[PDB]
């Protein structure tokens, strides 16, 4: 990805974010001479945990048809140490028809939350032993409510619904074309994206960048 | 409390909600009637871990001095089982000057979000091993960003930031007075309010009319 790109993308999820009235920390607008002028022994947090801005295209071409972009808001230690937190927060831009690959966490259990905007749709598969994905039926709770499914259901989330998804549990998701960008919650346990995602496609969670002009923003993984 | 409050605080937090474009669950806006032809089996998890909504007036006569208005999302066992999910969430209503009273965890941390608004005011103060408040310096993180502050400070969270409380950290919070009104985020571990909760100061619905949604202490 060009870095004109991730300037370009990130001013508009800004924009996305603004028109749901949400409102990120003050070091989401941080240029990256501002984060030179930091006390660095004070936010030892934010660059250990990786709080902050997130784009991918999951190291493919087409950032539109296969990407994300979120802003990882509060988090802890994979380890549980120094940062003894369980608990992480994203906030995240789903463009129109853009899909997350379909991938499992080995440990963070995670609600996936339609915060406002379009539709939602969820694709479920249990893992096999193979790591591949399963016949079996699913078991999901949705907004407290207990229900089984066939293996690859497709949920919609509506503005309002969340889906608490397990450890293990393969997901893909998608804003449902023409229904307009979601606005994606997620609350989980700790997130490691260096270690704790299992796509299923072989693929990178981070792209690597075209240094084409200045960046406005400083991404989490670059700290 | 009267019921005809009750519906009345909800009635204008659902309007503060929407307008801040925060959208709650179908369960939300479930009537007595239609939480009666529930599934029994298939909502256990909501009425177990009490989600839903929370008027209180901390046991007190005048809920817009002394009050909060708030819906639990999610949540998980206060003992780890059989709900194993470690993490909390609520959405929550301060209304312009009201105060939720000075209270610690002893097992709850929490993130408390000003999500947008006015300006939420924070009071933190140490625990004593007597359970008062000591006069030693707060150690906490505003998103992400450690700082060291007097016993008592009152800290501003303006709309985006975030505090982390942990357990035993004595706190009170209100919306500022002139600021408006201030929709609270709280994330967090697991939630537990029939135990979890010590007050400084340690803490009946009168139906006049009828319930127009069901709160999470009467399932
Ligand atoms: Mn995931
Ligand atoms: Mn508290």
């Amino acid at each position: 990805m060009k870095r004109s790109a991730i300037n370009d993308i990130l001013g508009h999820t800004r924009q996305f974010f603004s028109q749901h009235d949400v409102h990120l920390p003050p070091f989401a607008s941080f240029s990256p001479a501002q984060w030179q002028q930091l006390d660095t022994a004070a936010w030892e947090e934010v660059f250990d945990l990786k709080l902050g801005w997130d784009v991918t295209a999951f190291g493919r071409n087409n950032f539109a048809a296969h990407g994300l972009t979120l802003f990882t808001l509060r988090n802890g230690s994979a380890k549980g140490m120094p940062y003894v937190k369980c608990y992480a927060e994203k906030i995240m831009h789903v463009r129109d028809a853009q899909v997350t690959p379909m991938h499992f966490h080995w440990r963070k259990r995670e609600d996936i939350i339609n915060r406002g905007g379009g539709n939602l749709i969820v694709e479920l598969w249990n893992a096999d032993s193979n790591e591949q994905t399963a016949d079996s039926d699913i078991t999901v709770v949705i907004d407290g409510c207990r229900q089984k499914h066939t293996a690859g259901s497709q949920l919609r989330l509506s503005p309002g619904e969340s889906i608490c998804l397990p450890p293990g549990l393969y997901h893909s998701f998608w804003a449902e074309a023409g229904f307009g960008d979601v606005l994606v919650g997620e609350v989980s346990s700790v997130n490691d994206d260096d270690h704790d995602n299992h796509f299923l496609q072989p693929l990178d969670r981070y792209n690597l960048i075209d240094e084409d002009e200045p960046a406005q923003l400083v991404l989490c993984n670059e700290y």
